[PDB]
C-alpha cells in the first residue's frame, strides 16, 4: 500500500481511505500514475497523446494524422493504446464518433489483456474491485449504458475480445462511479483517465485533499490537516451550489446522500441562494419559483450551446439574469452561474473586454462561497489575471496571476509547472 494511509471500512460509505500519519496543508498525501488514460478530442495537436505535455511543434501521426506527440519515444509508448483508434480512425473516416467514455473503457479492456496483473496504481484499490452501483440502474441509465456498450463493439472489435453484455454493463458503471476528468489550470477539459488508488476517496463537501495532475500523473494534496485516524475526503462535485443541487447530483451520478457538516447545518445555503432586501420582501412562493425557474434555465443554456449562436447564448444569459435580479442578488449562486456561461462565451468569441466585465462580479461572490482552498476560484483568479495582462492592465494583472499562485502552491504543489508558467508570465509583461 501507500506510506502513512491505510484502506478500511467507512462506516455507511464503504471502504475509504485513513491517514496514519498527520498532514499539514499543502503536504503530498500520494502521487497515483494514470492506469488508462484517454487525450480529449479537442485537444488533440495541443498536447502530448502519451505524457499530457502541452507544447508547441509536436509530432504528428503519419498513419491517422490524429494524434499528436512530443517525439518518437511518447509515440511507440502510446502504440499498445493508440492502435486502438489509429486505423479505424481513417477507416470510419466521418462516421468515427464513440463518446470519450468508450475511448477510456476501451483503453481498461486493452489494458487489462496486457497486464492482468495489479499495477503500481492499484496499490489500495483495484480496477475488478471498483464499486458499480449495477442493482441502483434504472431504465435510464441501462439505456446509456447499452448505447455506450454499442458503440465500444462498433469502434473496438479488432484488438478487443469482449466478454458478455453482463460484465460489460458492470464495467461501464464502475467507469462512471470511477472515472476522472483531467482539467487544466483554467479548469479546461483535457481528457479522462482511471486513477484506482484515488478512486479509493470517499466524498465530503467540506473537503480535507484536493487532486490536480501533473500530466498523467494525479496527486493528492491536504487543504486541511489530517491527523492520524481522520478519513481523507475529496469532493466529487462543484462545490458553488447550495445542499439540495449538491445532494441531487450526488444521488444522480454517485447514487448516496452526502451527511458532511456542510450538508447536515446547510451554513452557506441562506448567502449561495441571496435574496433582494427591498420594500415589501418577496414571499416565500416567489423564491421557490425563481429557484425553479433557475435550475431550469441552466439546463435550457446546458442544451443550448451545442447548436445556438454566440450572440443567442449571450442573450439567454443576460434575460435570465434580468428576470432573476428582481428576487436574487448579483452574489446569489443562480446569477453566477450564468455570468460564467456569459464569460464562457465572450472567452470563445475573444471579446476579452466582455470576459473581464462577468470575471470581475463572479470573484468576490465566488470567495465567499467555495472553502479556503478551490481550484474554481484559483482558475477564477488566474482567467482574470491573464485578462488584465492581456489587456494592457499590469498592476491588476500580476495581483490577481499571485491570487491564484497562492492557492495553487497548496492544492498543485510550489514545483508545479503550472505556477512555474504563470511565474513567467508575471515576468514578461
Ligand atoms: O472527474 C470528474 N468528477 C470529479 C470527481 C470524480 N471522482 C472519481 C472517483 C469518484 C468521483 C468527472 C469524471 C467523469 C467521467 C470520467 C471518466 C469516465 C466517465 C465519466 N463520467 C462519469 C459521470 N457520468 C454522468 C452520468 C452518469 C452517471 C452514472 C451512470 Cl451509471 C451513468 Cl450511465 C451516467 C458521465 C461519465 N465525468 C465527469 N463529468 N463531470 C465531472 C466528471
Ligand atoms: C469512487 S467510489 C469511492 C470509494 C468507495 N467507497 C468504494 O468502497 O469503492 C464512490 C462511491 O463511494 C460511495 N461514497 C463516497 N462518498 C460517500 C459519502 N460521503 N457517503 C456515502 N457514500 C459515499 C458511494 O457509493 C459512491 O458512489
Ligand atoms: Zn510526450
Ligand atoms: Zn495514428
Ligand atoms: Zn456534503
Amino acid at each position: 500500500g501507500l506510506g502513512g494511509l491505510e484502506r478500511f471500512c467507512s462506516p455507511g460509505k464503504g471502504r475509504g481511505l485513513r491517514a496514519l500519519q498527520p498532514f499539514q496543508v499543502g503536504d503530498l498525501l500520494f502521487s497515483c500514475p494514470a492506469y488508462a488514460y484517454v487525450l480529449t478530442v479537442n485537444e488533440r495537436g495541443n498536447h502530448c497523446e502519451y505524457c499530457f505535455t502541452r507544447k508547441e511543434g509536436l509530432s504528428k501521426c503519419g498513419r491517422c494524422k490524429q494524434a499528436f506527440y512530443c517525439n518518437v519515444e511518447c509515440q511507440k509508448e502510446d502504440w499498445p493504446m493508440h492502435k486502438l483508434e489509429c486505423s479505424p480512425m481513417v477507416v470510419f473516416g466521418e462516421n468515427w464518433n464513440p463518446s470519450e467514455t468508450v475511448r477510456l473503457t476501451a483503453r481498461i479492456l486493452a489494458k487489462q489483456k496486457i497486464h492482468p496483473e495489479r499495477t503500481p496504481s492499484e496499490k489500495l484499490l483495484a480496477v475488478k474491485e471498483f464499486e458499480s452501483h449495477l442493482d441502483k440502474l434504472d431504465n435510464e441509465k441501462k439505456d446509456l449504458i447499452q448505447s455506450d456498450i454499442a458503440a465500444l463493439h462498433h469502434f473496438y472489435s479488432k484488438h478487443l475480445e469482449f466478454p458478455d453484455n453482463d460484465s460489460l454493463v458492470v464495467l461501464f458503471a464502475q467507469v462512471n462511479c470511477n472515472g476522472f476528468t483531467i482539467e487544466d489550470e483554467e479548469l479546461s477539459h483535457l481528457g479522462s483517465a482511471i486513477f484506482p488508488d484515488v478512486a479509493l476517496m470517499n466524498h465530503s463537501c467540506c473537503p480535507n485533499v484536493i487532486v490536480t495532475y501533473k500530466g498523467t500523473l494525479a496527486e493528492v494534496r491536504a487543504v486541511q490537516e489530517i491527523k492520524p485516524g481522520e478519513e481523507v475526503f475529496t469532493s466529487y462535485i462543484d462545490l458553488l451550489y447550495p445542499t439540495e443541487d449538491r445532494n441531487d447530483r450526488l444521488r444522480d451520478s454517485y447514487f448516496f446522500t452526502c451527511e458532511c457538516q456542510e450538508c447536515t447545518t446547510k451554513d452557506k445555503d441562506k448567502a449561495k441562494v441571496e435574496i433582494r432586501k427591498l420594500s415589501d420582501p418577496p414571499k416565500a412562493e416567489a423564491i421557490r419559483d425563481m429557484v425553479r425557474y433557475a435550475r431550469n434555465v441552466i439546463e435550457e443554456f446546458r442544451r443550448a450551446k451545442h447548436y445556438k449562436s454566440p450572440s443567442e447564448l449571450l442573450e439567454i444569459c443576460e434575460l435570465s439574469q434580468e428576470k432573476m435580479s428582481s428576487v436574487f442578488e448579483d452574489s446569489n449562486v443562480y446569477m453566477l452561474h450564468m455570468m460564467y456561461q456569459a464569460m464562457g462565451v465572450c472567452l470563445y468569441m475573444q471579446d476579452w473586454e466582455g470576459a473581464l466585465q462577468y470575471g470581475q462580479k463572479i470573484i468576490k461572490p465566488y470567495s465567499k462561497h467555495y472553502p479556503l482552498y478551490s481550484l474554481n476560484v484559483a482558475s477564477m483568479w488566474l482567467k482574470l489575471g491573464r485578462l488584465y495582462m492581456g489587456l494592457e492592465h499590469k498592476a491588476a494583472g500580476e495581483k490577481a496571476l499571485k491570487k491564484a499562485i497562492a492557492i495553487m502552491e497548496v492544492a498543485h504543489g510550489k514545483d508545479h509547472p503550472y505556477i512555474s508558467e504563470i511565474k513567467q508570465e508575471i515576468e514578461s509583461h
